[PDB]
């Protein structure tokens, strides 16, 4: 399994950027340029690579300086052949967003946040990415007291409505997808989960250009299942990217490589990725985005080797994924299960509920008792999995 | 603090009559007759009882046999006054629920299900019951390959609008509430958070008659703040019915009484309930219903000293809450931290997304070094807050 | 991969006889003949089968029945060959043990689980047992005020070095193991984790005869590593059995097939038990028991095919982890890690402190900066060992 | 409530002196000089101050450097009184640290870790500190391939026994307190817990001078029970520092002011300290120090302000559970819980195990069923707790 640019995986710059400081402790590596990681990337395999302004144009860069940065940038874009998919702002770093960027509770943040995010779609436009994301960090609190918390959503949805009047505004071929999670850096952050994400889409004004940016740490943080949770999303029509990586519970942002993490949970997310639903529907066509941190405890050798382990992580399980489903054995386990049976509508064509509930063989002359019987075999069908999995079938 | 009907205090039948068995043993209290359970929570000043089918029929009951209980039920109504505000159904203690109601991989128990749900819906609608809730416990899975994800949400919302349909049909006075649940029964539940339940009425049909049934411990259980929730929920204009109890972390689901889990979020929680949003807005006029169990530990006594305590506790909590927001050191502590600042747009009336992109004062000319100096002194404005908790101030 | 009772997989009777009861449901399958249950054990592979004195013989047997009963059993046991490892006793089924046995606030209760507890010995003894487990599951509080900490910790030693005392006293070959679980089904269980037993071992009289009986799902439950707890209990060789199972997270206890759970913590556990430690040490060489339930979904062929999983499971885990230590690249991906540095002493021979920090090249004039670039490519070190888990090397 | 010296209130230089970085951006506030720190505590009523080897000196800091900074904080600490009771050593900041000090992989590095802490001993010993803290903070792995972990106890061992012996051999009065913490910054770190704490103490050649420093927060992040936890310290007379702050749940450490997180935890942690037990037991007599960080929101008089609320916070703790017990209602509500009754020993005074199974009103006529209905009432006991709690009896 190697890696090429059809199998569309896209890397932030921040990622194998990621020098080291933690919380307790100093960056381990020397800064990472720009340049040398777009080379490096592209010789890897990897078909495009992500920025957030910041990562690339300082918070101080004079207007000389950005255009200089830019232009070497564009160059290396050019020398290889990589893409940019997907633009994001820091609305985090600086000492300015320690309440937050869009929900703030000083109003000139609020403001000056927003001309930011305003500033960087313009920049994402002209990199031509198709994927803006928005990922509220600082939006939340510690305590309770804090925020006015009806207030704090009308914030929110400001912002991001608009942003999203400014794309249709310019008709700039741009999407917005939001990045819920659920601590850290806040201790509560707004817009926790796949689904508080989803619910607050659906209040906005220009909803129809908005949709999420899961990640799999994230929803992991909160104990739910990350499988479950982009299924809903591909359902509701709103998985527009996501983020790829590893965490081992409910703990501090790990970063692990994909595959590192959750095991089995990684297997089934390639499985839904790739081979979509058992009895059809929906699927996502975007970037395989890997949003990870290299160990502090290894060198660069270990940050190139990390990048690669995770699209062999993902190459790897995306066979085991195919084989498992085209297995005849496992077909015949799924069936037995009651995996295709739950595609038929409870209902019969024309049916009403008034019918339903008059139809004495579905209520009143129904054995309950001899329908508990079945033998669902659900652990039959897990094991069947794990054997895949295992590369043993 | 005594409770008076005003206050609005309802208890389901399953709460006081729990009598002990876990999975670790049997009971250790006497069944409790529902008849009793009426006079006794009209005695401590409860203005309601709610309750699920199978709490008062029996599932095997005969026609005659229904008739007598609902005949007995209703007359202790009558004697004590209790209204009948929320209804639900058991669709998850007989074996034939094992795989779920609604999202059942088989087909006729999906049928059975929704034709248990129908006649329900005509039993709330007979003793007034304003809401109906929908609590789907066993939809859900162990595995992650056990269920096709985009089915079981199609199942899910075709039982929901098919009750919704019926509702909106027979002109019922009627709302559906769904209640979320991370996990336990089943290894994952479907619509586990309070996000993802809201998410998933907006691709509903009849939406419009959908909304949530919050549950203190269960959004505890994915370690989430359950005020954050409730205050998206709010903010949708989605929460009819609320379940207070207490949880003491991420663990198998407790029941304690409301203030015996998390106390400082307890009171928050009846700071939104009782006095809303700083800044104005939404409020929540349904009942406080307590979901709880009492300890299998105590007798009979304990039973009752626990429906109480649920009681003291909210009306102690509501004290202090009012308590706090009236002290005027509060509110300027509220004022320096800009609770009420967050109340104000961002933009100016009129003004564009071109308009403060342009704004050299809001970007081009802002001293984010100056702006970020700024005290938010949110610790501070904690500390009053439990120092008013602690019926100090 | 087929078993066989030189690997040692032991079973509790409990395991494939849970009836699918839960905190929301009642059973699904039917009681299990205990004698069926010997049978159908001895014929997929098992080595030997564990039991509570109450899943064998019922809480009020008269002696008639118990004879019978017993009677039953040992023929069983005679026809195919199993052995009896471990006996353990039911000190959290029946209500009176609501408080706990050993520490339950009543003295007579304590005094009758003591009592039931030193029955059980001779029970233990006679069926030719090597291991007697205590699991002190109800032996904790939901409320902070319910216990005076120090008096259960006395009440607990009490109990343990009584029942050791007995052992000793009657000079039979027993040694008693005793099992942490964090919580359910009390709020909080005393001795909750691998290290709160191990520290409470050594302040009893007879601590050289008591150990551990750690179990995967209930150290993931406090969101532990598995792995590095039972490598503290066999590192002060006290390892005495092991409870193999799967958990998929913290929540309450699933009971899942070993490997259902986190995979590759389930491998790690594996080369942890077939592999020993890198450098050499103590090694665990007793059964390999499965204490997990058969899902309430599946039927009775479910049953059996779970219990096969288990052994299916562990041996694929073996072979691979025996594949992954033999691989060359894997041991000097081990070397280069410092895996096996880790074991020199850290000291000279003869080198006291005094001498350590006197010397100049150690401390004064030791280049940190140079020290901190070593490479320790754990990442990669990681990723090999993945790949011999998905048996892609 | 107002604290006075005599209350033995202890805050690190790191604490206040906590700048505001974490892993998603930059310090919020300017580097606070020790000088004024000791000051500014001395005027709140602080009793001492406690800093890690590198707070004070910086790691490249010349001879004459490290006279001066001492000379400086010596004339502080003679101008203000403060104490200096514990001092600590930062084995985790530097990048040479990345895999640990003690444990590190890297065996040079091993012993500059030792080194660095022998020389820190001579420092603790000049300040006139009483307790020397030992956190091992990078001792760990995020991968569970990356260590042996029988030589990673083994290496901690050496590291522990070799400042022990030293402390002896110099004569110097100070005591070892290691300090226990399961995640962060390491995936997962060694001696997770107090018991694992506990456990690894006796297998120690010097652990008679070696015993625990537990913090509130880092036992909450595995969920467990702070009170129980270090009611087992206390218990095996190993209860030698603590570190006390605030924490809302599993999650990255908050390090909130104690009593802002789980608030009845607190509550009953403050009633430990100063009530003792029930029955009588050890007692904690060292110093409540607050080891927590100003959050980043707020600017210098919010870090007075939370330098003042853990004061305050404990200060009203104490106040009402001195009033808790101190209440006739509540001793008589323990009483009938068997809070005494825990106390008495089970069995008979010179009763042997032969003895009590011989008993027949133990065992054999021992009526469970009637044993059983005793109404613990651990409800009402925990109501009556809260409202001392809440100030409102
Ligand atoms: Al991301
Ligand atoms: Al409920
Ligand atoms: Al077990
Ligand atoms: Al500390």
């Amino acid at each position: 399994v190697q890696p090429t640019p059809a199998d569309h995986f896209t890397f932030g710059l921040w990622t194998v950027g990621w020098t080291g400081a933690d919380p307790f402790g100093v960056a381990t590596r020397k800064n990472l340029d720009p340049v040398e990681a777009v080379h490096k990337l592209a010789e890897l395999g990897a078909y495009g690579i992500t920025f957030h302004d910041n990562d690339l144009i300082p918070f101080d860069a004079t207007e000389a300086e950005r255009e200089k940065i830019l232009g070497d940038f564009n160059q290396a874009l050019k020398d290889t052949g990589l893409k940019v998919p997907m633009v994001t702002t820091n609305l985090f770093s600086h000492p300015v967003f320690k309440d937050g960027g869009f929900t703030s509770n000083d109003r000139s943040i609020r403001r000056f946040a927003l001309a930011k995010v305003l500033h960087n779609i313009d920049l994402a436009a002209e990199m031509g990415a198709e994927t803006f994301v928005m990922w509220g960090g600082r939006e939340g609190s510690e305590y309770d007291g804090s925020k006015d918390l009806a207030a704090a959503l009308d914030r929110m949805r400001e912002g991001v409505d608009t942003a999203a009047g400014y794309i249709k505004d310019k008709g700039y071929n741009l999407r917005i997808a939001l990045e819920p999670k659920p601590n850290e850096p806040r201790g509560d952050i707004f817009l926790p989960t796949v689904g508080h994400g989803l619910a607050f889409i659906e209040q906005l004004e220009h909803g129809d250009i908005v949709g999420l940016n899961p990640e799999t740490g994230h929803e992991q943080m909160a104990g739910l299942n990350f499988t479950h949770g982009i299924a809903q999303a591909l359902w509701a029509e709103k998985l527009f990217h996501i983020d790829l990586n590893g965490q081992r519970g409910i703990k501090y942002d790990q970063d692990l490589v994909f595959g590192h993490g959750d095991l089995t949970s990684a297997f089934f997310t390639v499985d839904l990725l790739e081979n979509g639903f058992p009895n059809g529907g929906p699927k996502y066509t975007g970037p395989r985005h890997f949003d990870y941190k290299p160990s502090r405890t290894d060198g660069y050798d270990g940050v190139w080797d990390s990048a690669k382990a995770n699209m062999s992580m993902y190459l790897l399980l995306k066979e085991r994924a195919l084989a498992f489903r085209a297995d005849p054995e496992v077909q015949e386990a799924m069936k037995t299960s009651g995996v295709f049976e739950l595609g038929e509508t409870t209902l019969n064509a024309g049916e009403s509920a008034a019918d339903l509930m008059n139809d004495s063989a579905s209520f009143a002359g129904f054995d309950a008792e001899a329908a508990a019987e079945r033998n669902f075999a659900f652990i039959r069908l897990n094991q069947l999995a794990i054997e895949h999995l295992l590369g043993s079938r």
